């Protein structure tokens, strides 16, 4: 049975989340841990519900040779009540939650950005709706350093 839990959260769950996710999935799953781990991603908004991501970040994940399968979905009460951490993007995600969480029965997460896990200091995880291939990029990369960190100790 799994002793922690991380739940990446994003606006929409089709860009910025899902890779996330699957960033941390491939850790721990390479590591022999994933068995150890619950790992998803979610929406603040159920905008996307039932989408795919984004094929900009479909295409990024393929080249990095990471795979990403996910469906979007949106946070939910139980979500607050069973997840150790919930990571997010940027400020209006992370005052989205943090007023979510207030009106719930049970928050036994810790709510903060991914980006605050970032060695090189980018905290903020910006919005590639309308960006381009190098953005999705800098996405991944943030990605990458902060799931790395987070997974070595958590704040
Ligand atoms: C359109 C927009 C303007 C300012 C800031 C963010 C976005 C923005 N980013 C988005 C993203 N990554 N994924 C999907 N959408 C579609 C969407 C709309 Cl149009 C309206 C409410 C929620 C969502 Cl999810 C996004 N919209």
């Amino acid at each position: 049975g799994a002793t922690k839990s991380v739940l990446f959260v994003c606006l929409g769950n089709i860009c910025r989340s899902p890779i996330a996710e699957a960033v941390f999935r491939k850790l721990v799953t390479d590591q022999n841990i994933s068995e150890n781990w619950r790992v998803d991603s979610a929406a603040t908004s159920g905008y996307e519900i039932g989408n795919p991501p984004d094929y900009r970040g479909q295409s990024c994940m393929k080249r990095h040779g990471i795979p990403m399968s996910h469906v979007a979905r949106q946070i939910t009460k139980e979500d607050f009540a069973t997840f150790d951490y919930i990571l997010c993007m940027d400020e209006s995600n992370l005052r989205d939650l943090n007023r979510k969480s207030n009106q719930v029965k049970t928050c036994k997460a810790k709510i903060e950005l991914l980006g605050s896990y970032d060695p090189q200091k980018q905290l903020i995880i910006e919005d590639p709706y309308y960006g381009n291939d190098s953005d999705f990029e800098t996405v991944y990369q943030q990605c990458v350093r902060c799931c790395r960190a987070f997974l070595e100790k958590a704040h």
